[PDB]
């Protein structure tokens, strides 16, 4: 019986890396909003808010900010 589907570790086992690219940009039409300039504020809210747009990776960055800083996958 081969059932290697263990959630939170077997799918994690595939490469076991620290993520990489989220794919939340498209290029436009689907995303990339900017009409009343508030979306342009979201484009540069002191830029730590764009760390906000991507905090899914920063929930660990507290130690990765002082890590070896590998090829952008580490962050």
């Amino acid at each position: 019986l081969e059932d290697r589907r263990i959630p939170g570790t077997a799918e994690e086992n595939l490469q076991k890396s620290s993520g990489g690219v989220p794919g939340q940009n498209t290029g436009g039409q689907e995303a990339r909003p900017n009409y009343h300039c508030q979306l342009c504020f979201l484009r540069s809210l002191g830029i730590d808010y764009l760390d906000a747009s991507l905090r899914k990776k920063n929930k660990q960055r507290l130690k990765a900010i002082q890590q070896g800083r590998q090829p952008q996958y580490l962050l």
